[PDB]
């Protein structure tokens, strides 16, 4: 019924309800490190996540989510390919069923265990709603996740996952710090893209970080136990909720690093 990631409602079906699914700037895409090119005009990336603004954590049937207070500029994104200030409004995790898959964007065909997305909107549009209606309304920072050492900033979250196991559930969480999710390096690739889930609006400036972060298998496994389904329904594990790479058409992927 509702769009999804199954065989009967997965990505390859979306185009029937959202013709833009076959647009000219769809995400995610595969990053060919030796096709993408350094762009000397890109300014430095500014990830000012000083004042934490996390509010809720929830299961919306599509993925694990975190909502932030976007009333002020307490967590914004500036610099890089961006013109203006972009406000962080939410974050979600794309998880795989196996350690070898999960990420939406790929690097030279390589898939990661998962991909985190931090969504920000151009504060020049009044609100999120009017932003997505614009080509330069969104800025999504994508962060790759590989299995290994445990990520501290994720434990506290992983500890209360059972409180949002099924769709429609949510738990207050003012404890979430998007700083604890960032890798050491802020090198990235940027390209004009879209949302990776319906409506698939082509309103996104993508900033994918080259350096992945590590998470333990315990943390991963706990994320693989969320459910696509609601309470009192046949269990459907929330895994492989990622859209495969889309045609780059002839878009240019730029590197922030030489
Ligand atoms: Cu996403």
């Amino acid at each position: 019924h509702h769009w999804g990631y199954g065989k009967h409602n997965g990505p390859e079906h979306w185009h029937k309800d959202f013709p833009i699914a076959k647009g000219e700037r769809q995400s995610p895409v595969d990053i060919d490190t030796h096709t993408a090119k350094y762009d000397p005009s890109l300014k430095p990336l500014s990830v000012s996540y000083d004042q934490a603004t996390s509010l809720r954590i929830l299961n919306n049937g599509h993925a694990f989510n975190v909502e932030f207070d976007d009333s002020q500029d307490k967590a914004v994104l500036k610099g890089g390919p961006l013109d203006g200030t972009y406000r962080l409004i939410q974050s979600h995790l794309h998880m795989g069923s196996l350690d070898g898959q999960g990420s939406e964007h790929t690097v030279d065909k390589k898939k990661y265990a998962a991909e985190l997305h931090l969504v920000h909107w151009n504060t020049k549009y009044g609100d999120f709603g009017k932003a997505v209606q614009q080509p330069d309304g969104l800025a999504v920072l994508g962060i790759f996740l590989k299995v290994g050492s445990a990520k501290p900033g994720l434990q506290k979250v992983v500890d209360v996952l059972d409180s949002i196991k099924t769709k429609g559930k949510s738990a207050d969480f003012t404890n979430f710090d998007p700083r604890g999710l960032l890798p050491e390096s802020l090198d990235y690739w940027t390209y004009p893209g879209s949302l990776t889930t319906p409506p698939l609006l082509e309103c996104v400036t993508w900033i994918v970080l080259k350096e992945p972060i590590s998470v333990s298998s315990e943390q991963v496994l706990k994320f693989r136990k969320l459910n696509f389904n609601g309470e009192g329904e046949p269990e459907e594990l929330m895994v492989d909720n990622w859209r495969p790479a889309q045609p780059l058409k002839n878009r240019q992927i730029k590197a922030s690093f030489k």
